[PDB]
């Protein structure tokens, strides 16, 4: 009451508080020195202390956001590190703020982290125990601006862990790396997760967030009532639209709330959190955000009863036409787990497309009756999908999968940058080894789920530089219908050819003297460069190109020495394959 601050303090404490405030000047900031940032932060909590101890001390009663951009710009004063800045923080609240988001750098020009020694690593640990976890959060805050800030106090608590367990002991060396490699791959998996969640709340509103939410949470609480996910859908709502708009502070503050209230109101919700809520208080969160679904309850009615056999559902709809659909979304959902949300949404919009057209023309029972019938092709659409891409993966491998992929994705478009069509297509290629295995009803809620994701990582590094309209459109759309517009391209007849370039094909030394993975960029950017030369004359026969690559490769490889046969095979292969028009 009156300070808001202070109750951020009072709840939140002083651990969480530093460590919330970092990430916040961290991930606005994002070319600046922690120095800057460790006092910037000193002097916010200073001034929350101060205004904690006595109410009626200097003014303290602004809001959160005041607070911030005093203390971000008016303390800074650097221009030359961000453009056209020094005139963002001249308007007032809460225009600023959105000004303070579009500078956000979602791939920002960073040098890549490198990992030191585990015996530097652990002396520089316990030498400065308390600085030396503030530089993790430093890093990952700087290099994934919209990470999920709550979710980003779990890591460092598992790398402090990780760090006190293995290197207080024998065999310093392989207990580290492997932890230390899990939290790596795991956070970057719950970044891309949350850009897909913060985007979607600010380019297509709060309404788009609000039946994906509702659509996974009856599918995970099924047997609950629809009240109590009303509930926890806007709870949910409310805590992921503070995350995205700056209000770290208050957003981890909601989010413990809510998980208090879930686990207190545990009978109502589902029979799974009995674990999950037995944990600490920041790994309760976590496991209620991944808790399994729970078991369908028994005996559920057929949805055709109040829904299309009943003469008042276009009365119904004209009642509330956001209730209606609602409850059309929480019923369709928790009866079928197998489905992904984003399937649910578009049967959910072409059952509101087909009531809009209904009780408006004519007699309404007779064209929403048999609205069940159309739903058929829209599921069976994804199902025929992942099925071939599925047997497909398993008969040519991961390496083998990302080139199909790629050979694939590239004549859609022909127009991204070469280095954003190979990262998306080996992401593309790696929901394959991830959820392939899985049996047939667990399939369609993985794939898709990830492959939006990946989607949605191939726009945002598109908005920033437009160069194909396929890509535009597909994009800024609709956010369900995303998948569907990418998979249903053909072959661009437009974009005609790349030319020739002899520098492209031009392997010198090197791709046998360091690791594996990267290696592998080295051979798919040329097939990428390949594709784009030929668009038209790409048929499976003429790519048998790859073998001729992997025999030149292998044979400088096993021949390193006298590194002038790379160039004279080079030249020799190059010259084969222009003379075969291929
Ligand atoms: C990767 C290590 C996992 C440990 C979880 C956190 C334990 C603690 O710090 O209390
Ligand atoms: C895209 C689905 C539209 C109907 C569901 C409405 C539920 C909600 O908005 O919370
Ligand atoms: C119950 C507390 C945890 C919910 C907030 C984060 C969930 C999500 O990532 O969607
Ligand atoms: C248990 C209350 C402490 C608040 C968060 C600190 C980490 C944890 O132990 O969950
Ligand atoms: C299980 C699906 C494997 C990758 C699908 C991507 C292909 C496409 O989008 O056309």
């Amino acid at each position: 009451h009156k300070s808001e601050v202070a109750h951020r303090f009072k709840d939140l404490g002083e651990e969480n508080f530093k460590a919330l405030v970092l990430i916040a000047f961290a991930q606005y900031l994002q070319q600046c020195p922690f120095e800057d940032h460790v006092k910037l932060v000193n002097e916010v909590t200073e001034f929350a202390k101060t205004c904690v101890a006595d109410e009626s001390a200097e003014n303290c009663d602004k809001s959160l956001h005041t607070l911030f951009g005093d203390k971000l710009c008016t303390v800074a004063t650097l221009r030359e590190t961000y453009g056209e800045m020094a005139d963002c923080c001249a308007k007032q609240e809460p225009e600023r703020n959105e000004c303070f988001l579009q500078h956000k750098d979602d791939n920002p020009n960073l040098p890549r982290l490198v990992r030191p020694e585990v015996d530097v690593m652990c002396t520089a640990f316990h030498d400065n125990e308390e600085t030396f976890l503030k530089k993790y959060l430093y890093e990952i805050a700087r290099r994934h601006p919209y990470f999920y800030a709550p979710e980003l106090l779990f890591f460092a608590k598992r790398y402090k862990a990780a760090f006190t367990e293995c290197c207080q002991a024998a065999d310093k060396a392989a207990c580290l790396l492997p932890k230390l490699d899990e939290l790596r791959d795991e956070g970057k998996a719950s970044s891309a997760k949350q850009r897909l969640k913060c985007a979607s709340l600010q380019k297509f509103g709060e309404r788009a967030f609000k039946a994906w939410a509702v659509a996974r949470l009856s599918q995970r609480f099924p047997k609950a009532e629809f009240a109590e996910v009303s509930k926890l859908v806007t709870d949910l709502t409310k805590v992921h639209t503070e995350c995205c708009h700056g209000d770290l502070l208050e957003c981890a503050d909601d989010r413990a709330d809510l998980a208090k209230y879930i686990c207190e109101n545990q009978d109502s919700i589902s029979s799974k959190l009995k674990e999950c809520c037995e944990k600490p208080l920041l790994e309760k969160s976590h496991c209620i955000a991944e808790v399994e679904n729970d078991e369908m309850p028994a005996d559920l009615p057929s949805l055709a009863a109040d829904f299309v056999e009943s003469k008042d559902v276009c009365k119904n709809y004209a009642e509330a036409k956001d209730v209606f659909l609602g409850m059309f979304l929480y019923e369709y959902a928790r009866r079928h787990p197998d489905y992904s949300v984003v399937l649910l949404l578009r049967l959910a919009k072409t059952y509101e497309t087909t009531l809009e057209k209904c009780c408006a023309a004519a007699d309404p029972h007779e064209c929403y009756a048999k609205v069940f019938d159309e739903f058929k092709p829209l599921v069976e659409e994804p199902q025929n999908l992942i099925k071939q891409n599925c047997e497909l993966f398993e008969q040519l491998g991961e390496y083998k999968f990302q080139n199909a992929l790629l050979v694939r994705y590239t004549k859609k478009v022909p127009q991204v940058s070469t280095p954003t069509l190979v990262e998306v297509s080996r992401n593309l290629g790696k929901v394959g080894s991830k959820c392939c295995k899985h049996p047939e009803a667990k399939r369609m809620p993985c794939a898709e789920d990830y492959l939006s994701v990946v989607l949605n990582q191939l726009c945002v590094l598109h908005e920033k530089t437009p160069v194909s309209d396929r890509v535009t459109k597909c994009c800024t759309e609709s956010l369900v219908n995303r998948r569907p517009c990418f998979s249903a391209l053909e072959v661009d007849e437009t974009y005609v050819p790349k030319e020739f370039n002899a520098e492209t094909f031009t392997f010198h030394a090197d791709i046998c003297t360091l690791s594996e993975k990267e290696r592998q960029i080295k051979k798919q950017t040329a097939l990428v460069e390949l594709v784009k030369h030929k668009p038209k004359a790409t048929k499976e026969q003429l790519k048998a190109v790859m073998d001729d690559f992997a025999a030149f490769v292998e044979k400088c490889c096993k021949a390193d020495d006298k590194e002038t046969c790379f160039a004279e095979e080079g030249k020799k292969l190059v010259a084969a394959s222009q003379a075969a028009l291929g």
